[PDB]
DNA sequence: CTGGGTCAAAGTTCATC
DNA sequence: GATGAACTTTGACCCAG
C-alpha cells in the first residue's frame, strides 16, 4: 500500500465515500449513517484521532469523517 | 480457524473456550484476567498449577501461563468511552 | 477499482463474591 | 476490588460487479 487514512492515519488501500480511508473508518462510517447514530460521547475534549485512539470517542471520529469529506449520500442503504 | 459455536478449550486453564483471545484459545475468565492485568499493569505478589478450580489461587502463575501460552500484551487495546 | 457483508475477536457491563 | 457470563462494536478479509 501507498495511501493513508485521512481520518486516523492507518493504512488505506482506496477511497471510501469520497475519502482515502482505512477498513476501520469505512466500517465505522457505514454503521453510523445506516443506524442514524448520534454520539454523546462523555468527554470529547481534544478530538484527536489516530490509529491507537480512534475508538476512544465515537463523536470525535464521526465529526472527523465529515470534516475530511466523507459523504453520507455515498453510503447505500442496502 | 476459530468459530463461536464450536467447542474449544482454554490453553491456560482447560475451561470451555469462547474462541481465541489475544492470540490464544482461552475462556472468558482468562481473557478478562489478561485484559485487566495489562490495562492496569497489575502486580502479582503470588510468586502452581493453573486449572478451572485453582486459576484464582495464584495470579502470578495465571499471568505467567497466559504469556507462556502466547497471549500478546500488544493485542490488548486502549479503553473506550 | 468501488460498494457491501460477515463474524472472530476486539470492546464493555455488572451480579456476586 | 476481582471475577467472568453476557452483551456490543470493530475491522480484516471476501467478493460482486
Ligand atoms: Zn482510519
Ligand atoms: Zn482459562
Amino acid at each position: 500500500t501507498k495511501h493513508i487514512c485521512a481520518i486516523c492515519g492507518d493504512r488505506s488501500s482506496g477511497k471510501h465515500y469520497g475519502v482515502y480511508s482505512c477498513e476501520g473508518c469505512k466500517g465505522f462510517f457505514k454503521r453510523t449513517v445506516r443506524k442514524d447514530l448520534t454520539y454523546t460521547c462523555r468527554d470529547n475534549k481534544d478530538c484527536l484521532i489516530d490509529k491507537r485512539q480512534r475508538n476512544r470517542c465515537q463523536y470525535c471520529r464521526y465529526q472527523k469523517c465529515l470534516a475530511m469529506g466523507m459523504k453520507r449520500e455515498a453510503v447505500q442503504e442496502e
